[PDB]
């Protein structure tokens, strides 16, 4: 049993719902505020806490532990550091090329662990992209997985969700790393974004990329960011290719 | 199941010695392959261990990810970049602040095994990782290094306590530097000393926080009953 028994459990500071707490050290702990759950926020409890049961990686957010009894709480590591959203679109202090290969390679990582355990993500996103220590990449934020509109795919913006709009997620987190930006930097409007990427009439500009954005990444990005879902590659090529150029260079 | 099919890993470089290498599965793991062709009767002795590796989720605790049946029986767990507490202490200087820290974590990592019931057995400055140089990661938990070794483990010999012990001389190497009896260099000395009580570890060896040394003393108490508990240690070194 991953059930850890209340009381045990000394919360702090709230973050965003979710608490610093400590439990044999810092943890974070995820709390629903209700009275008594709706089964609908039961399911969702389960579920999400069946799929972090079955992951152990380090790019995967280290799910510790569950409580029931007062509140429905979901109990994983603390992690130290910001977001990667933050750190690329809400902070001066940009990256050097090998750290944002890194960055790439490190998620790439959890997500074809991930893919290969059959789970999808649904909500890949700078935002769910914790730099633990600033280094080590921590896939989270786990509200949707099973077993946010800039980082959708068309068709998801038209189930629609499989490994290969994860995929897409992905290619626009790349787009972020390798831009410094977040796509369509023109449309400020929700409603025309949602039907141009929709149509397939929009597409980030690849041309924004970095010059030292090594070619081999730019061409892995335009893949993953394929209109066509079934064009899209699959994590474990993703994760070569990355791999193989990290080293090449 | 936490089984990893045969071929999904590809094993690199020995590492050292079961036999440990760097590996890659998903990217970067370890895999230490056992001393074993497999018998009914040793791989539910196999599994066995792996239950309880399968409980521990804990970010001081060296991450298990999987096991292997074929070729071999073998524990996967996560790569750790850099090298053991032991290298850094014994062979290449902490701040008070990190040595504090790395103290704090290892507690943090065994209050945890405690409170999930499990015994380490053999903690010491070499099954404590310190992964990116910063996170301590304790692993080996699933003739002899005789330094951190407990009286009572000398001649229930293994317990809470003896871990404690364990704890207390792996205190005593952050804030010394260096190896218990470096003076005597002699196993049988050590072993039979440590043994009947007569000898125990050289505090005047020890900028040391006075709360710790009276708490390494407290975890190094020939006495088993007189050592504190990982919770009671966690709190004090916490605070
Ligand atoms: C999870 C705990 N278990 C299930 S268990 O069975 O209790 N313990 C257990 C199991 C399997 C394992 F591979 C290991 C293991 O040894 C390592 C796991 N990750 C690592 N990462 C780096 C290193 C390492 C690299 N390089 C050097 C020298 C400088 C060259 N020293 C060390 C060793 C390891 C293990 F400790």
């Amino acid at each position: 049993d991953w059930e850890i028994p209340d009381g045990q459990i000394t919360v702090g500071q709230r973050i965003g719902t979710v608490y610093k707490g400590k439990w044999h050290g810092d943890v974070a702990v995820k709390m629903l505020n209700v009275t008594a759950p709706t089964p609908q926020q039961l399911q969702a409890f389960k579920n999400e806490v069946g799929v972090l049961r079955k992951t152990r990686h380090v790019n995967i957010l280290l799910f510790m532990g569950y409580s029931t009894k007062p509140q429905l709480a979901i109990v994983t590591q603390w992690c130290e550091g910001s977001s990667l959203y933050h750190h690329l679109h809400a902070s001066e202090t940009k990256f050097e090329m090998k750290k944002l290969i890194d960055i790439a390679r490190q998620t790439a990582r959890g997500m074809d662990y991930l893919h290969a355990k059959s789970i999808i993500h649904r909500d890949l996103k700078s935002n769910n992209i914790f730099l633990h220590e600033d280094n080590t990449v921590k896939i989270g934020d786990f509200g949707l997985a099973t077993e946010s509109i800039l980082w959708m795919a068309p068709e998801v913006i038209r189930n629609p969700y499989s490994f290969q709009s994860d995929v897409y997620a992905f290619g626009i987190v790349l787009y972020e790393l390798m831009t410094g930006q977040l796509p369509y930097s023109n449309i400020n409007n929700r409603d025309q974004i949602i039907e141009m990427v929709g149509r397939g009439s929009l597409s980030p500009d690849l041309s924004k990329v970095r010059s030292n954005c090594p070619k081999r990444m730019k061409r892995l990005m335009a893949e993953c960011l394929k209109k066509k879902r079934d064009e899209r590659p699959s994590f474990p090529r993703i994760l070569a290719e990355i791999e193989e150029l990290a080293r090449e260079l």
